């Protein structure tokens, strides 16, 4: 089973031998037989290689051109060039997973994908090649931005072939040019729009160990796309919820604020202030309510992986979990009990705080709550770490020595604390024995948090800041992008017709003379150089 | 006392629990005053587990950087300034902080955003008594602490690519300390790569080399 | 300089005396060329010695990297590993490791 | 007089024609004739040209190798590689002042200054040009050393000539050599004992104007020559010092600590610490009676021009009003009165501050120093003057709305510079009208000092020690090498035998054939390539 399904066919190509492999296909070995060995599988757990577990995948996979050309353009035996494995992967889909983003790979892998489909237009010019799904269902571009190919995406997203016969397969056209003007289209289609998996879908819903879903916004056509998706419509949608927010949280905020203090809720209606709080407390229940709807619409739609739930999107889970305290509230409420205070202000604390959701649309805003993000899974919680093992370490030690009030672990905890928000006491107590021990403990953890942890903290979060500086202006758009795809999903969902980006043009012709219209999206360029 | 500091922090923390009980069983307080320092340095010594964890050694590397490089040249200079205008102002205080540990610990509270600046009033020259707080908040907290927080900065920008290496130095003392005493009886289990026949030997015989495996993937060089 | 003439001298060795083993030698210190190597912090060479990899047959024996077998971008390299990390007195991540700053 | 003294032939050598100046000497004009105009003349509040008042020296500062050996090594007229302009600088001083450090030039001068030291040994065998003195007392060395040459400087240094019968001119010679290692030695001579300018001496007592007074000593002779005369003998002198200034600063602290309280000084005799205290205080006045004068001292031997001694040694008036402090102590002590205790713990401060003039001779703690005073005169200052005006600004518009205690112009600067050090009450006062403009004004005040101001001038000093940090053990060691310098003439002071650095060896052979012996200083290199 480790080497099953290989032939003597598979070893030539192997060995790169141009004629051993011509011997083997005149003499009629197969073909198509295909290698579905462990080893040539990608079985990350063992070493091995993968490559489309077919003849014709090998010659492709091993920068073997003639031999793809051969198994092609002979005569006695001709491959087939949409034979797909057990997986499905046709060798298109083997030659994405066959990148791996480095430099050398990719001039590679993309030179390869191109003449296969030059050789594909010229063999089968009915077939296309690209619109083959292998059996996850996957077509080659949405594979490569599944899996973090950049520089294969990059290529098939702006692929221009100068070949007349083959022209239609080409991806950024040319509506017209001047001196130093030209206007260049691109395609397209299956970008924003597609039956199953649009580029910016799979882009945008990764799971974080894409190796370069920040960088994969970049490629031309897809920073032009989404900015201009957000210009049109989404920016307006995105202010318009940020203004309702805006408003339900000081509603709920101003309904808290005026709770009566009397015991046993739920409270009578008296003068005129109650129904106006009451109003104000109803569309307070209704945002949770709307909140928690929303929160499950996002589970149900996206299956999150309980992974990608808390390191990403979890501002969705944040503020679903702001739902949830209003929903335990009006439990609470109804419940006669006076904890409904307790939860209230956690959901009015957290419900401000998610106000810093829509920090994203406005690009100075976005860039700083994305470097704030770093600095608590980068810098504060290293921080925080060692700062609780000398918090806990000296207090005790220090509520040891205390004796017959501050002869509490909870209090001592409390009076080393405030040592790090500048408002620590070194005296707080004198109801001890070895006043010199008293002492030392404090001035050791003065020195250890103090001058040293928490200067040392600044000093890191300025090297955090040095080099994602560059870097988060990309996650920032990520971001960004999400909300605007989020944004079509809710807010059309009926015809899909008033936010299509692009136009229908005439590109050019079918190879059978059909005339073919792409959806495609005008960029205009200047070069004062290249006359 | 540089390297393999731990061993000896782990070591006073056990002599600080054995003095503990002879000073228990002398029927002493001062059980207590060992059992604290015993406890503080005990907890400060989980501070040794930070290796095997590849961004809490890397922390504990530029950590370590701070109090041989930063903290240590900070400490000397401010001990001369904390020294120098205590007794300046101890000397100015008359007949209660006239004493050189009061007035130590008021004009330390500065450093720790605590500082009085009008602690005491027993004085003649309350223009010097301004002035010598004045000079010492500028010199220590404006200046001096500032630039301790401008220095480290100056030190995690030199040291943050070499961290890397002095944790993965540490992890390995304590990967063969592991061997060592985890074993101790047969040494075969642990082994790494495999006895594998790697040729022969210029005589003739089979030479078998425990060898370890390393798989690379070269798109060049064809 | 020193890890060419350090591989000609062993390939000459090999010619001129195929049954010594010139690296086993230990001097009066007990530490052989490997371990002295990792001891005083050379590097240079410490690096070359441990994936010293001799294409000259009849001295392939003396390589200490070696090459289970390979495929078109994809080749597995053996490491000899001895004397690395365990060894009689004086390992290479031993001597590596216990060193004195 | 502004082209007063000018000939033809400046006019040839100027246009750069060889032709042209032969036909001038060919015909008898004068090439000894010197151009004594104020546009020939430095002059530096006027353009013009400086190169040295000479027809000689115009070829050799214009790149005129030819026309410089023309007018020497000649028939009809050759002109004086000695001769000396007005001002006395010979054309090897003229090459000196034309150099500018920069990268060009450098080649140029020490290139010319090469030649016409070749020229010299083979015409002038028994002269020596370098030892020739200007009207300023200065040779083309220390002239060179005083004016911040150190492109020049470091070719005089270590210059080794190839040349049998003009080798006795180089500076940097061999004693002998392995397969990859050879020891060189130097001149040394002229470079740490002279009889008027010594290298060391104008390098370290420069007036802070000199270009590259850091990286002159930096020079492969000088670097390794103060290094040895610190490890030699000045290491523990100055060690010694630091002990002794230790145990004086501490006899004087506990006789301050100790004083008496009563009133109308001087205090009568009783008990057995008093005479103790008498002892110590009887020893902190002749301490400040040595300080006294080791500061006269040093402004009689020095004569500081009141710039260079504010901005460097300002370690000598620190001292010298130390010494002052504890003289007028004195004085108001036996004139009855009570401010000599103001006086005294002034001194007492001043003097504990003094001690981190010892933190030279400590690499880390030399280059901490230097960095500290970069701080000080560079980011301290700055941040002080805008922090003055806000806080005065502030505390003037406070104190005027505060009404009937902080109604003083002192006690509202106070409380609002409590906000800087992280003590400010933002309640200190009540006794006002118009509460929201109290607030406005302290709000306002703390957001632009506080989260502002201070935490930017945190961010200034990370700035500057980014820029410094390389530079910074450069001016340690300069700091080092004055200490050096100083030490060996306060020291020896009666032989000047003891601390002679390397020892008299024989280089060579003089051109008549006499023994030369120069002191030298030993230098081992090791080169693994250049077989
Ligand atoms: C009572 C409430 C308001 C407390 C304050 C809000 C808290 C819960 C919010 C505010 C900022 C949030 C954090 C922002 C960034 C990150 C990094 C991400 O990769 C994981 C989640 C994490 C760590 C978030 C956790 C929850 C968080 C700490
Ligand atoms: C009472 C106890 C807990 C005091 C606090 C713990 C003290 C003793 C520990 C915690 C961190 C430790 C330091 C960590 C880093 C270094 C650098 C190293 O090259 C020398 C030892 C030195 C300087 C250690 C000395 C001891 C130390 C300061
Ligand atoms: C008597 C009390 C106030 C003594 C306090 C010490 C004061 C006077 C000392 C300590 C540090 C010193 C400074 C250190 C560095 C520099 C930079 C230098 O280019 C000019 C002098 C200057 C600015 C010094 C001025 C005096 C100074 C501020
Ligand atoms: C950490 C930042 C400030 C943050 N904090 C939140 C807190 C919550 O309670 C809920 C949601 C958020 C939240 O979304 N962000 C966030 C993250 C990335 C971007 C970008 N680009 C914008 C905003
Ligand atoms: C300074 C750090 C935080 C530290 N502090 C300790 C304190 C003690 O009291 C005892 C031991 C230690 C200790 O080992 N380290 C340390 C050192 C290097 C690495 C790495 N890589 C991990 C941890
Ligand atoms: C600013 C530093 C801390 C300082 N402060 C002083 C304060 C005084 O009151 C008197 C003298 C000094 C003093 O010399 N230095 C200083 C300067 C340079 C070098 C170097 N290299 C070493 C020390």
């Amino acid at each position: 089973s480790y080497y099953k399904g290989q032939t003597a066919l598979h070893i030539a190509i192997e060995r790169r031998n141009m004629a051993l492999v011509t011997l083997l296909v005149e003499n009629g070995a197969d073909v198509q037989a295909a290698a579905h060995g462990d080893f040539f599988k990608k079985t990350k757990g063992r070493p091995g290689f993968y490559f489309g577990e077919l003849p014709l995948s090998l010659a492709a996979c091993t920068n073997q051109l003639g031999i793809v050309k051969f198994l092609l353009q002979n005569s006695w035996q001709t491959a087939d060039i949409s034979a797909r494995d057990s997986v499905g992967n046709t060798v298109l889909h083997a030659l994405v997973e066959v990148a791996d983003n480095t430099a050398d790979n990719t001039k590679f892998v993309t030179s390869m994908y191109n003449e296969i489909l030059m050789l594909g237009a010229k063999l089968h010019p009915t077939l296309k090649l690209e619109e083959l799904t292998n059996k996850k269902g996957m077509t080659p571009l949405a594979l490569a931005a599944g899996t973090g190919k950049i520089g294969v995406l990059a290529y098939i997203l702006q692929r221009e072939i100068q070949e007349p016969e083959c022209r239609h397969l080409s991806r950024k056209f040319t509506e017209w040019a001047y001196g130093p003007v030209h206007s260049s289209l691109y395609d397209l289609s299956c970008i924003d729009t597609c039956e199953k998996n649009s580029v910016l879908e799979v882009i945008a819903y990764s799971s974080s160990e894409t190796p370069n879903r920040h960088d994969m916004l970049l490629v031309e056509p897809l920073n032009r796309l989404l900015q201009d998706k957000w210009d049109r419509f989404v920016k307006r949608i995105f202010y318009f919820n940020f203004l309702v927010y805006c408003l339900y949280m000081i509603i709920f905020t101003m309904a808290a604020y005026y709770r009566p203090v009397d015991g046993l809720p739920p409270f009578k209606m008296e003068k005129t202030g109650d129904y106006f709080r009451v109003t104000g407390e109803i569309l307070s229940v209704l945002g949770g309510v709307y909140f928690f709807f929303r929160g499950i619409q996002y589970f149900l739609q996206r299956r999150p992986s309980m992974k990608t739930l808390f390191v990403d999107s979890y501002s969705e889970m944040l503020f679903f979990l702001q739902s949830l305290f209003m929903l335990a509230t009006v439990v609470l409420y109804f419940s006669h009990l006076k904890e409904y205070v307790a939860s209230m202000v956690f959901s009015l604390a957290l419900g401000w705080t998610n106000m810093l959701y829509y920090t994203r649309g406005f690009q100075q805003m976005g860039i700083y709550a994305v470097m704030i993000e770093k600095m608590i899974l980068r810098d504060l919680c290293r921080f925080m770490f060692v700062y609780i093992v000398f918090l806990f370490g000296f207090s005790t030690a220090v509520v040891t020595l205390i004796e017959d009030s501050y002869n509490s672990l909870y209090s001592t905890c409390l009076e080393l604390f405030k040592f790090t928000i500048g408002m620590g006491d070194l005296e707080f107590t004198e109801n001890y024995d070895f006043k010199a021990v008293f002492i030392i403990l404090l001035l050791a953890y003065v020195i250890l948090t103090y001058i040293l942890l928490l200067n040392m903290l600044i000093a890191l979060m300025g090297e955090t800041v040095n080099k994602i500086a560059q870097e988060s202006k990309n996650i920032w758009k990520l971001q960004r992008a999400i909300t605007i795809l989020d944004t079509e999903k809710s807010f059309l969902k009926c015809m899909r017709k008033a936010f299509r980006s692009g136009k229908l043009l005439q590109v050019g012709y079918t190879p059978d003379g059909k005339d073919d219209y792409r959806w495609c999206f005008r960029v205009d360029e200047v070069n004062w150089t290249t006359w």
